[PDB]
Parts: structure tokens; C-alpha cells; sequence
């Protein structure tokens, strides 16, 4: 199914239960690992079906670096930027044969083998290009790591609002 009734908030839970950013590993994963057959159906696995944590969507991207693209999603409830890995990004470009940021800012994005890491101000500019001071209320925030990830034009995402969520209430 491809219905929109599997996106339910787990952002706002996943970095609430994960606030001890000097406790949590950098690379602690806080889903499950994808594979390319995931990938490739995602609305055919249970595995992500049943879980909400898998579900995202994007609602826009900044920019690419060291073959890793930055950009910015959310879910049910809150918004949180995201890191594509290399890996990430070749294996979407195999599967989807067009880059992340390829006109998805309209699409239901689906994330596997991630994880949480925090970073600075210093870090999201050089990084997200984009200073957190404009964009949090605190210069320590936490961003997703996405290893696994699939897009496809599912549910019409609504475009990147100018306020914080979880870097406004971390």
C-alpha cells in the first residue's frame, strides 16, 4: 500500500528519548537497515510499512558536497535536516537513475540505516550551508544520517516554512 496512513511523528519522539547528545553514540543507528529490495519496493515491505520511522518527506534541499547531498525533511510532526551518504546517494542514483534532490520536494521519501549525530553552527554552515542561528535556539542540534533512501511521487509535500521545529524545541 502506498497509502499516507503508515506517516505518523517520530521525529519529535526520536529526538526527545535521544536528547543526551554527549551520551549517544555519533553513528548510534536509529533504524533499521534497508536493502535494495526495500528500496526498490518500499510500499511492498512491512518492515517499513508498519513503521513510521521510516517515512519522511522533503520539503526542500540546499546543496551537495563531498558526494553527499544536504537537505531538509520532516514528518507527521517535526522537521530535521538530513546528511546523504556517498553510499546513499549512488545507490538511489542506481535504483531511481536521477540524483536526491531531482525535483522531491513534492514527493514521500522512505530512509533505512540511519542514525543521529548532533552538530554545531559552525558545522550545519559549513556543511547545510546554512547558519543555525537563523534556524535554532540552540547552537547544538541534531541532524539525520541517512544510508539507505528511495523517493517516490506519492504523497505532494508543502514547502520549507521559515520556522524550526526541532531545533526550536530540542
Amino acid at each position: 500500500s502506498t497509502d499516507s496512513v503508515f506517516l505518523q511523528p517520530w521525529i519529535k519522539a526520536l529526538i526527545e528519548d535521544n536528547s543526551e547528545h554527549d551520551q549517544y553514540h555519533p553513528s548510534g543507528h536509529v533504524i533499521p537497515s534497508l536493502t535494495k529490495q526495500d528500496l526498490a519496493l518500499p510500499h511492498m515491505s512491512p518492515t517499513i510499512l508498519t513503521n513510521p520511522c521510516h517515512f519522511a518527506k522533503i520539503t526542500k534541499f540546499y546543496n551537495v558536497c563531498d558526494y553527499k547531498v544536504y537537505a531538509s525533511i520532516r514528518d507527521s510532526s517535526h522537521q530535521i535536516l538530513v546528511e546523504f551518504s556517498q553510499e546513499c546517494v549512488s545507490n538511489f542514483e542506481r535504483t531511481h537513475n536521477c540524483r536526491i534532490t531531482s525535483e522531491t520536494t513534492n514527493c514521500l521519501m522512505i530512509i533505512g540505516d540511519a542514525d543521529l549525530v548532533y552538530v554545531t553552527n559552525s558545522r550545519a554552515m559549513s556543511h547545510f550551508k546554512i547558519s543555525l542561528s537563523n534556524i535554532s535556539s540552540k547552537e547544538i542540534v541534531p541532524v539525520l544520517n541517512v544510508n539507505q533512501a528511495t523517493i517516490f511521487d506519492i504523497d505532494q509535500v508543502g514547502s520549507l516554512s521559515t520556522f524550526p521545529f526541532v531545533y526550536k524545541y530540542l
